[PDB]
């Protein structure tokens, strides 16, 4: 093994936070002093070679069946939760955009060290204290053309899924492409249909988006290009913002 194996006696599962196919997630404490999040699997780890501020931690991991996969605790859930909740309600554009950047800045790290996600999305996005987001679980309304046809995941696969996330952000939780099945949304982007601007969502916040659907891979831009722009948002691309009914 190695030095992420902990004794399961070392772990104790306290209450159930997951339903999950091939598994469930627990919340619990670890070595008696901290508060953990377990996540057991049903009868290799990129997890472990990865690490930043903005991706969820791992902490330990038991390897033998029952599998138990320790990592940080996020308290307030999934972002895709979090926006469909009490909350999102109240979130406006300032907020729904620092959360795109902490996302942006999570995938930019991914990027530089040569990762690919292959799952970005608001329910794979854990919500914490203060608005802190995080990226974890490291679908095809959210998947690249090239991606969901011809497997082709690379981080531009993941720019688009990040453009697909800008629209969950922006209308508060909603599901990409409304009334349209997964075959029609296959069938029309190929044709070159992309999602509208949201209502109340600034035309420049839509162009974005449509930079990270252009067809080809390469005309994508960098998460490092994503997250400065976002971070910068209102004051180099938005300055004049004034909150409106809904956003
Ligand atoms: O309050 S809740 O809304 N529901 C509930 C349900 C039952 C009791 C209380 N409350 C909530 C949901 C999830 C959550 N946190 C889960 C995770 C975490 O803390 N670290 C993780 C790491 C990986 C991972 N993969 C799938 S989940 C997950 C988590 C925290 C609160």
């Amino acid at each position: 093994k190695d030095a992420w194996e902990i004794p399961r006696e070392s772990l104790r599962l306290e209450v159930k936070l997951g339903q999950g196919c091939f598994g469930e997630v627990w919340m619990g404490t670890w070595n008696g002093t901290t508060r953990v999040a377990i996540k057991t699997l049903k009868p290799a780890q990129v997890m472990k070679k990865l690490r930043h501020e903005k991706l969820v931690q791992l902490y330990a991991v038991v390897s033998e069946e029952p599998i138990y996969i320790v990592t940080e605790y996020m308290s307030k859930g999934s972002l895709l939760d979090f926006l469909k909740g009490e909350t999102g309600k109240y979130l406006r554009l300032p907020q729904l955009v620092d959360m795109a950047a902490q996302i942006a800045s999570g995938m930019a790290y991914v990027e530089r060290m040569n990762y690919v996600h292959r799952d970005l999305r608001a329910a794979n996005i854990l919500v914490g204290e203060n608005l802190v987001c995080k990226v974890a679980d490291f679908p095809i309304k959210w998947t690249a053309p090239e991606a969901a046809l011809y497997g082709r995941f690379t981080i531009k696969s993941d720019v688009w899924s990040f453009g697909i996330l800008l629209t969950e952000l922006t209308t508060k939780g909603r599901v990409p492409y409304p009334g349209m099945v997964n075959r029609e949304v296959l069938d029309q982007v190929e044709r070159g249909y992309r999602m509208p601007c949201p209502p109340e969502c600034p035309e420049s916040l839509h162009d974005l988006m449509c930079q990270c659907w252009r067809k080809e891979p390469e005309e994508r831009p960098t998460f490092e290009y994503l997250q400065a722009f976002l971070e910068d948002y209102f004051t180099s691309t938005e300055p004049q913002y004034q909150p409106g009914e809904n956003l």
